[PDB]
């Protein structure tokens, strides 16, 4: 005897388990258990995936109450698991969505200006460099706080919060409440600070003031401050880093988007749909008995989405463990989600990734691992999956 077949599989973000073909060949919705010791459906197929993310029955919101059965243990406030329903019942989607997209003026010159002086910085220090310590991180935290108008300065305690906020911990983490308690309270004086002006906050804090918006709480406003940095800044930081590591191991590769680097959006959105960085399923709670393949899916029930299951599904991308430029179907994968709780952040994400990989190839045409793949730590009981260091030469 053995106890039910346990979720994750692994923190390794450098390859898929090959038992995830294996369950979505035989058992594409199938009974597991999360950390918590809660029973939960692992759906691992394209359409199944879709199928769920696209029927709001299988809420996000719901995942929060009282007695459900846990993926993890909240390390917000149960209220914020609605953060973009509430974002959108503020009447604020609009200006969101506004303030944090690549086109805003001299943003992509930022970030391009920002890329270029990190990878100067290591080629002065001399190889070995760390690629997600020294440039992964450093440009996603800079991207956030110039898209929320904050300070540079403030961009690295703001990220100190991270290694915690963002665990997939079975139990509640004190740490987490004395770090958000921390944040909101930073995001409240920034939304009080006359000079904050531009991005995000600067938005935000003139909405704050407009009369159309009086009876939004200031508690959703620096909530939403800290939630965009904190998840922008994780996912962008993670994704660059496995990113990095994809196209590392793939010189033919790193080869012709140097060559022709026109063919970098189509790489990174190659990148996006290979990628391993969601180290969970996306959970879902059933709000009514909804059948799912060949399972009837209970009210009240767990769902889990398993990203890759869906992004190396054959039937949908063809030898899928190819990145393929030419595919019919390129940003057909679900890496920003898909349904009602799509990334709001899906083109800066993208921009953030291109413009990375343009700069690097560029300033370290050869770069590659400085140790052996299998030597990279992978952090474990967390929401992304990502190398502690990632050690490079070139
Ligand atoms: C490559 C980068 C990124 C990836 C791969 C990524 C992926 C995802 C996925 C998969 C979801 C859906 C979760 C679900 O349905 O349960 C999501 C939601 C979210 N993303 Fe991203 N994301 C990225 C960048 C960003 C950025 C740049 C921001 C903000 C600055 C951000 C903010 C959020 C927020 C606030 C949600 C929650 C939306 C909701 O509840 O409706 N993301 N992201
Ligand atoms: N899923 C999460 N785990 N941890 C967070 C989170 C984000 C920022 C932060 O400072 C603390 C966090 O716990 C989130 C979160 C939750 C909701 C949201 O819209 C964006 C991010
Ligand atoms: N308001 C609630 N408090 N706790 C729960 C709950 C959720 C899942 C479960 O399996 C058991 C519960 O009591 C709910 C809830 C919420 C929505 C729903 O469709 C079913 C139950």
């Amino acid at each position: 005897a053995t106890v039910l077949l346990e979720v994750p599989f692994s923190a390794r973000g450098d390859r898929i388990p090959d038992a995830v073909a294996e369950l979505r060949t035989r058992e594409p919705i199938r009974k597991v258990r999360t950390i918590t010791g809660a029973e939960a459906w692992l759906v691992s197929s394209y359409a199944l995936c879709t199928q769920v993310l696209e029927d709001r029955r299988f809420s996000m919101k719901e995942t929060a109450a009282a007695g459900a059965p846990r993926l993890n243990a909240l390390t917000v406030p149960p209220e914020v698991v609605n953060n973009m329903g509430n974002i959108a019942d503020a009447g604020l989607r609009k200006a969101v969505m506004k303030a944090i997209t690549p086109k805003a003026p001299g943003l992509e010159q930022f970030l391009r200006d920002t890329a270029n002086s990190l990878l100067d910085n290591l080629i002065t220090e001399g190889a070995p460099a760390d690629l997600r310590n020294d440039f992964a991180d450093p440009l996603a935290t800079a991207l956030h706080c110039k898209v929320l108008g904050i300070p540079q300065e403030d961009g690295p305690k703001l990220f100190r919060s991270l290694s915690i906020a963002f665990m997939s911990s079975a139990d509640p983490i004190p740490a987490a409440k004395i770090n958000w308690d921390r944040d909101i309270e930073y995001m409240a004086g920034i939304l009080e600070n006359p000079n904050i002006t531009t991005g995000l906050m600067g938005e935000l804090s003139r909405l704050r003031k407009d009369p159309a918006y009086s009876h939004v709480s200031d508690e959703l406003f620096a909530t939403i401050g800290v939630t965009f940095f904190g998840a922008g800044v994780i996912s962008t930081g993670s994704f660059l880093t496995t990113a990095l590591i994809s196209l590392i191991q793939r010189p033919q590769l790193r080869n012709l988007l140097h060559e022709k680097p026109e063919l970098i959006p189509a790489g990174v959105e190659e990148l996006l749909r290979i990628n391993l960085s969601f180290a969970d399923g996306l959970p879902r709670l059933a709000t009514a008995d909804i059948q799912v393949g060949d399972v009837l899916v209970r009210k009240g029930e767990l769902v889990l989405v398993l990203l890759e299951g869906a992004n190396f599904d054959p039937e949908h991308f063809p030898n899928p463990g190819s990145i393929e430029l030419d595919r019919p179907n390129p940003t057909s994968h679900l890496a920003f989600g898909r349904g009602q709780h799509f990334c709001p952040g899906s083109a800066l994400g993208r921009r953030h990734a291109q413009i990375g990989i343009e700069a690097l190839l560029k300033k370290m045409p050869g770069v590659d691992l400085a140790v052996p793949i299998d030597q990279l730590v992978w952090r474990t009981r967390f929401q992304r999956r990502i190398p502690e260091r990632l050690p490079v030469l070139w």
